[PDB]
């Protein structure tokens, strides 16, 4: 039995999963008893595409060792995927029962409690990421994120201040930290996080549009009738984006192409 799981495990090594999962199907006939055979099976399928597959081999681990924590971890995720948040929760916190020192399943957690409408308990488990370390750079953002969520925006534009400190380089906070001051009422302070955002992805149209509408409130259709083709060449599939260009040039003075844009707005979505 010893030698087959080895085995597959190296093909495990190579990205061969179906591959693998033959050999771990042999060792697991020989011996049904070894849970760590039973672990990687399902992380073979964890793989090759396959997740309430995985879970069933993982439950089987869990028979055998019903203390494996990184067999609860791996549960949890495969519900995470498949998307089903109840079942993910309570499988992580399983997990986090045994190992309470997981900024990773702590990370994880607050993953899935972001997708139960429910901010207000989630970044209670990403503030225990912070605690084991500020060196995973993506949670930096998730915070922000929750906060921007229950319209707490002054907290939200500190924890991408510290999200941009650490990588200067995504253009994903750099647009969310400029729509944090388009809500707490700070717009030309936007513009230029917007600015900050292009500069690393120009294709972003949604920087574009929301860039092109934080001018549209300080009256400047100048530039905003500018900014909202800059986006509708890079997506002419909007309603209320060539709608809104039409209620820019409908500001201008200036009704004879002002129309043309709402009517171009009224072929996609005629109903609104
Ligand atoms: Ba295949
Ligand atoms: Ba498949
Ligand atoms: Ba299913
Ligand atoms: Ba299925
Ligand atoms: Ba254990
Ligand atoms: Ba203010
Ligand atoms: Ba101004
Ligand atoms: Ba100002």
């Amino acid at each position: 039995a010893e030698a087959w799981y080895n085995l597959g495990n190296a093909y495990y090594k190579q990205g061969d999963y179906d591959e693998a999962i033959e050999y771990y199907q042999k060792a697991l006939e020989l011996d049904p008893r070894s849970a760590e055979a039973w672990y990687n099976l399902g992380n073979a399928y964890y793989k090759q595409g396959d997740y309430d597959e995985a879970i069933e081999y993982y439950q089987k681990a869990l028979e055998l060792d019903p203390r494996s924590a990184e067999a609860w971890y791996n549960l949890g995720n495969a519900y995470y995927k498949q998307g089903d948040y109840d079942e993910a929760i309570e499988y992580y916190q399983k997990a986090l029962e045994l190992d309470p020192r997981s900024a990773e399943a702590w990370y994880n957690l607050g993953n899935a409690y972001y997708k139960q409408g429910d901010y207000d308990e989630a970044i209670e488990y990403y503030q225990k990421a912070l605690e084991l370390d500020p060196r995973s750079a993506e949670a930096w953002y998730n915070l922000g994120n929750a906060y921007y969520k229950q319209g707490d925006y002054d907290e939200a534009i500190e924890y991408y201040q510290k999200a941009l400190e650490l990588d200067p380089r995504s253009a994903e906070a750099w647009y969310n930290l400029g729509n944090a001051y388009y809500k707490q009422g700070d717009y030309d302070e936007a513009i230029e996080y917007y600015q900050k955002a292009l500069e690393l992805d120009p294709r972003s149209a949604e920087a574009w549009y929301n860039l092109g509408n934080a001018y549209y409130k300080q009256g400047d259709y100048d530039e905003a009738i500018e900014y909202y083709q800059k986006a509708l060449e890079l997506d002419p599939r909007s309603a209320e984006a060539w709608y809104n260009l039409g209620n820019a040039y409908y500001k201008q003075g200036d009704y004879d192409e002002a129309i043309e844009y709402y009517q171009k707005a009224l072929e996609l979505d005629p109903r609104s």
